[PDB]
Parts: C-alpha cells; structure tokens; sequence
RNA sequence: ACGAGAACACGUAUGCCGAAGUAUAUAAAU
C-alpha cells in the first residue's frame, strides 16, 4: 500500500467535456484506463491487474504539503466559505472533520492553495483544403495546466506485493508516454517518486464509523440498497470514447455511466466492481469503480 | 479499454519617401 507522486514538467490537458475545457486532477476511471491500456502494450497479463489493485482517485500536491477532498459532511455552524473550498491538508484534516477549522483558517488555507493555473492554447490546422487550394485555416483551442516547479499529482494505491511490483513496472514503463488529453501534442509526461509520509499512512490506518470514499465507485446491483442507507454524495456522468476497438471511432464511444464522486460519506462500506461499459466493440471496455476508504 | 483520436497561429507583405556639413569672415599688423 505505497502512494505514487507525479511530476510532469510539461503541462498537460486532462478535460470534462470538450478539447478547450482543462482541470487540475483526474479520477481513478481516466488512470485505471491509461494504466491498462500501457500494461496491452507491454502485453502483459491483465487479470493479475484486473481485480487485484485498489486506486486513489488523483489529487493535487504542493511543495511538501498533500491534501485530499472536502468529506461532505453535515457541519452545524457560516455556508459560505466552506463551499468555496475544495482541498484540504492532512494537517488539519481531522481537525476538519472534528470542526477545529475556523472559517479565517478556512480562508487562510485557500489562500495557499495556489497550486498552478490555467490557460488556452490555441492550434491551428491547415490538414484542409488551405494548403490544397482556396479555403481558410481551421483554428480550435485546447486548455492546458501549468503545475508549479514543485507540484503535481499523486494517487494511492492497495494491493498485493506482487500487485505492487507490476504496479511499479507498469507505472515506470507509462513514465513516457503521457496522460490527461492530448499526450501525443506535447503534453503529459512525467517523472514518479515514491514517497512515504508517515501521517498520511496514519491518516489510511485509522478506524471509526464513517468513511470516506476516495476513489470513484458504485456498488454492485445486489448491493445499492443496503449502501445508500444513510449517505451525502453527488453522482457524476462518465462518458467518453476508446481507443482501437471498432471501425469508426466517432461511432464508438462508452455509454455514460454514473458513479458518486470523491466527498461522499457513507455509512454501510460497500465493494465496488469494474463495470463493463461494453456494447458493439470487438473487446469489453473497462470503467473503474472500486472504493478505497479512509476510516474516519 | 485515458471527454479520446487526427490538426505547422499558418499564407501576403520591410523601414521606406524628400532632404547640400551649410551661411560670411585678409595668414595679419616692423
């Protein structure tokens, strides 16, 4: 059960809806499919890497500090700051959860929280008839994220040591390739270190009623109604495309799915399950949705 | 089996165009 941290150097696109849209940090769906799809092209054997490992979803990091995401409990009080905030720092993540954080340290705390910024880049295509004879260039945009010298991402992972191990090779064999959008443009390498911080291991290790469900999941058929018993979650669309499956790729494209997001509480741990999001393709495709709980 | 995948912020044009280093004033009072 180490925890992987990132490190790009170059900026990268990762993306909701469309090329222009950019984002900080990704969910556990876009790395379990990046991590699979390097283990094809190693060739490796899947099923030993198929329902063995447990994944984080991503989360951003500074200098020395890591966070995590706001738990989406019911605090009793101001309503406003807090809904401002998004991440928070393991030094007074419990304090968080107790009520310790005061709404100046709220504000303190986003005011650090300059972890990187956004832009636009834009491209421009003479691929058309421009170059072949009279038509006009087709200029589109893309959003990209620049990380400080020092910032990036991690993911936490559980599992087997031999799980670990081909983790490890996998991940390194990735290392060059890319990530987030459009990693053949020039965007989303990355340098990993593995790195062991003692509160955040402590912050895995505890034990308590609630837990907070890290990663992006949804419980079995069977399972749903003994989960959702007493929770606070948001559900979040899926959807996108694949990558040599079918004929045409404007054709292919997984049927959005739903999934609670990464603040939820809940009260009855459940299992999750890869789901296949399959239909007209030429192999199943996997989407990613197995919880890892931090018991407090 | 990464809201993906393809996509040169490209192609046209330059520092121009007119202006005088000019205007008088003894190599001089023994």
């Amino acid at each position: 059960t180490k925890v992987f941290k990132l490190s790009f150097k170059t900026p990268v696109h990762f993306g909701k809806k469309r090329l222009s849209d950019g984002e900080m940090t990704i969910t556990a769906d876009t790395l379990f499919s990046a991590l699979f799809i390097e283990t094809l092209q190693l060739g490796k054997d899947t099923d030993w890497l198929l329902n063995d490992l447990i994944i984080s979803d991503t989360f951003p990091y500074e200098n020395e500090l890591y966070y995590l995401p706001k738990p989406l409990i019911k605090i009793d009080s101001n309503h406003k700051a807090f809904k401002k905030l998004k991440y928070v720092p393991v030094h007074h993540y419990n304090q968080y959860l107790n009520g310790e954080l005061s709404a100046e340290d709220a504000t303190d705390l986003n005011d650090i929280f300059n972890i990187g910024y956004f832009s636009l880049q834009t491209k421009v295509s003479l691929i058309a008839q421009e170059t072949d004879s009279s038509a006009d260039s087709e200029p589109y945009s893309v959003g990209t994220f620049t990380f400080e010298p020092e910032a990036g991402l991690y993911f936490i992972a559980k599992g087997s040591e031999e799980t670990l191990d081909h983790l490890n090779n996998i991940m390194t064999a990735l290392q060059y390739s890319g990530l987030g959008g459009k990693r053949n443009a020039g965007y989303g390498q990355f340098e990993y270190e593995i790195i062991n911080n003692q509160q955040l291991s402590k912050l895995l290790n505890q034990n308590g009623k609630h837990s907070i469900l890290l990663s992006t999941a949804m419980a079995k058929k069977e399972e749903i109604e003994s989960a959702l018993k007493e929770a606070r979650y948001i559900l979040t669309k899926r959807s996108g495309f694949v990558q040599s499956t079918n004929y045409s790729e404007m054709l292919v494209k997984k049927s959005d799915f739903y999934s609670f997001s990464s603040g939820s509480v809940f009260k009855n741990i459940f299992n999750g399950d890869i789901f296949n999001v399959g239909h007209n393709g030429k192999h199943p495709v996997y989407r990613y949705a197995k919880p890892l709980w931090l018991e407090v």
